[PDB]
């Protein structure tokens, strides 16, 4: 199960990342980077005392996943603005 | 192939639904009911400029959609609030 | 949809690449390399004023795709000879 | 699982067919018709030396094949020309 | 067909590898590493004069596969102890 | 989805079975027959400590299993020996 | 697979429902009338530890269901008594 | 009308047969064993005066049945129990 | 066995019923109503001693009958007239 | 359209006749005997203005019929008795 | 229960009768002629203590019957012959 | 065409057989046995000249017959008695 | 093979006979009356060399038949008229 | 309703047709042809006044008929002869 | 799913084709005869903008087809007129 | 033979019902509404004289039908239109 | 797909097996009795080189099978002779 | 009962027809060709006296068949061969 994602290029020294992230909580998330590389981990909050009579249908899997990536020599980041369940990341090379 | 979604209940009058829909603007999505039934339409803003050269990968198709539902006579909510590709509708019975 | 491909090794300092490329036009193609790495993009010519009565069956998808690859430190190329829809590339390390 | 192929018409006597078949020699492929019908056979040159050690990956199997077709009485073409894993047959009505 | 495998992390400078390898023979295996990187190849012994009346069912594919990996700069190994068809490798960074 | 396994015969009294089961301890697996039938159970040692944080990837689930077989009256083997996720049972007729 | 069904009437001011309900507990199914309709909901006791060896044969499957029923004018419900797998519920007009 | 059945094993001196048997009375069913097997005869109670008006739809046929089962060498029985339309028969070694 | 029956002329708010019933006695016929709606059953009196020689063949079946319909809300009835084996019944809604 | 018949016996000098005969007019039936047999002729009545709406269902058909009878040596006749739209007619043989 | 019949002819002053007639007692059958015909009355025997186990299958039914006959002018009778549980009875016409 | 037949009373180790067979000759019947088990076929003698006028209608089919059953191991037989078209056969196991 | 029959009436001293009777030879049919009835005997013709190819379909069968008749008191006869392969035969009663 | 019919003997190039048709008039029969091929329909003349008493039972259906076949190219016909209700028709191809 | 079909003939030099064609335009289907065969090809008008909300229900599907028909010797085509969904095309021999 | 139908909505004051209705005439169909619903009666034109020879195969049955549909509270109609065998009925709010 | 089957008995000490076996060689099938059961095993000759062009049509599939059969007490086997596709094997009790 | 068949081509002057034909004799089958096609008639040998006791189950129906096949312009035959229930017919150009 691979979550949809987006990636755009802007020129040879700039790239643009867009990530689809509807429904995830802040508490479900913790950061990281290891050896000039890049590590990606997802944890979705363990579900609450929410009555399944109240829960009618669950088509959205809200589970967990984990990715780790060597950053090709040598990419760098700049800021993170999050908006409307889509992820926008500015990248200062 | 079924859409991913989640649904929980809160109290006797209110429900919480989770569907993955990242990046949509309040103009890209619209709420509707008509005397017995109910329709859900996402009408995505005129898309911005899209270059399959810019697009490195398009895993998120973000275009319009349309869902439709019967209203039992005669239930009501309270307001519609939108956030992080997740939708909040207060429903008062 | 992954196009078939071939790869052979010759020894520890030589490798041999064979690519399957039947039907692609010169105008459908443009080159590249970014940051001592390697980028691969496919564009198939937008189809012509070709009458579909004349077109009997289309089993060959002739669409577009795009790949980008960091060259592991540090590979280099030598010439390109193209023959019979198969791709033969000599590689001078 | 159907083979990828394409077919276009040119004029009242001629057609253009596209099938993906890279690397074949005129001896690896042969054209045939016999009084009412028609057979297409690819008979691949005695393969060259193939070492699964050389082979890093074999996505292209390049061995013989056989296709067969009825001829309506009594149609004709003009010549058979082969190029870039694509086949050109001029057909004169 | 991807063989199951396992991987654990211990901290930022240590990793733990576990590989599932039931049924493979010593003679089916030969080692390697190319350009500060890592190459992985599998060869299962060509099957013996073993009578198929005696062979009742073959659900285990015992065939061959091949992987090659650049070691990200710059990982190193320490010893190999093999036990119960699972692979345990100590890794001295 | 069928389990991968292999089965060969040796002599008139003995058979060799190959199933992929890496890492199991003699306490994680148990042999059984009961007057006409036969049961095969893998009962995996109380698992050790498992942290989905430690777990980078879990492709091997190593928990208990249970298989069951009728014994024709009245066949016998000789001993049960376990090695490298492969099982050896000498069977004397 | 469409489920089988029974239902009787007793007179113009009464209806009699007769249902075949083998093996069920009172806690495994519950009645509710919710403004115009009567709903019969089945919820099966938390499974106890049951060894599948202890099960020699299970041809009998035991689950639940939920249906809501408009009371015909003007139906009323009265008691629920269960006997010989048959369940008796008076519905009164 | 013959009953569904289930078998089950319960422990080393016990097995469990489960049969689906709703609405049948103890007196309408009778036990007999004859020479190596076991014969079960059902004589279903005479219907009562039953007004087909009371029957909205009569899908259930209330008649008699008779089953016979070999007692495998050499099972012994303990007690025949019927409840909520499933019939449970324990088998002792 | 259904009686031949007729429904004829009366009014827009009147219906006229005709049933073919030659030879029937009041005592062989008996009336009975059970809420809104209405059901008619015929039981012909125990005759005087009648030899089957007297009744050569029953082509006419003189037994029991049953028929059932829904009333549009809320129709009513006016008189019952019998004539020439034909039944004239005015029904006023 | 000939009339459906039943017949009965009274005695050698007496006979009783039962016939389910809806409709008939004594003035629309006429008697005649001709040379050894007996002939009975039935008519109908002039159709009155009869609206086709008032006839809902004709189960009783009124048309024409034709039959002829003779006396065996040496037969004779008794009385004519009429009853419950059934006729009772004695002859004498 | 009336007896299944076959009949045969001998001659005008003679007749032979075959009837498959299991059971009957000459003393349980009695002759009488009444005014033009002939009447034959059959009885049965007092039921003895008869256990219902000994009767495995009644294919032969013994009940009561009733029949009446007459002589045409001018008929007469011959003899009564009895044979193989078949009766041979001559009259004379 | 099967003979009517009966099986009646004798003992717990005796069976009594009754077949309805009026009019059959010893010569029309013939016995034959072929190992353990046992098969009975009837061929009624070529009659004397018999006109089909003599046999008005065969309602009784006087031809050939065949019936086959398994003996519980190992039953036996005792005498054969014929009476009133009814057959009395004692069978002793 | 007996002939298919139809019959008609003319009058008490006259009768007309229609029978669909293909084949018959006046010389192959012979009349005889015997004691109260009338007997009509039909023959056929000597088979000529008749090739089986010329007979494509026999729908008309020619075999033998046998029938016997008597006069009631007191009957008589009229004429014999022959018509359209249909016979017209008057008697007189 | 198909006429019995026959096809008999004539030649290798001649066919002979026989239809069973006793009682039919030329006026009850009528010929008609519509290109190559050929279709025959029979309409029996309005008879003279004929009472259904005159025709006891129609076992013979004297109505209309229709039959259709393909001619091998290109057969022809020669004469039509009628005899003994049997039809003799020579057909010459 | 095999499509339904109609076809009529008119006489030996004519054929009449009758087809049920609801909702179709003349531009949506086209006739062509192409050397021995007649081909009826259907091509449906470019879809207009149609709101699926504007569609309450579509049980009626509207597409096209293509078939080529050998003219029987010696068929000819004549006009195409459409009415009440029925289409009439004369095919003449 | 009852017609396929489609529904459709057309705008806020309109809905569209589409019914497949080929070959039916306006005069053979009649409209009536009765107390909460709507009743549609089809009386399909009397077939014409139709030669089954003209019918090569007659799969279409030309008979009468009658449909009734509740007008949901409280739809109003505009005009009933039939074309090319589809019937379109617009519904106005 | 369940395979068809034949089997005959010859007498109480004999059984006769008859099987339809078209195209098979003696080497393609083999008999074996293995302690209580008789097993018939089919093994088809090594395929020869067969050109699929040389095959115009193959509606006949040729494989093998293996079944083991309990000899009924007390069956014995005797010879195997094959003729006209039928195979004859005596099984003797 | 008609036979499966296979076709096959064998070389440039040969084709192979393979038909499944078990148990049929040469004399029961006969060849004839008639004007453009080929007709094969099977007349299957008269069954022998066959004891249905010898038949444990008779799934095979031993009757006659007849096949006809057009010899495409213009195939010629060589020899008809039957073996082990498959029928092989070689076709020569």
């Amino acid at each position: 199960a691979t979550p949809a994602y987006d990636l755009q290029k802007r020129d040879a020294n700039n790239y643009l990342l867009t990530v689809s992230v509807p429904g995830w909580k802040e508490e479900e998330l913790e950061i990281e980077t290891v050896g000039g590389n890049l590590n990606i981990t997802g944890k979705h909050t363990e579900e609450t005392v929410e009555d399944q009579t109240h829960w009618i249908y669950r088509g959205i899997r809200k589970a967990d996943f984990q990715l780790s990536f060597s950053l090709p020599e040598h990419a760098k980041v700049n800021n993170a603005k999050l908006e409307q369940g889509l992820l926008l990341v500015e990248i200062y090379q």
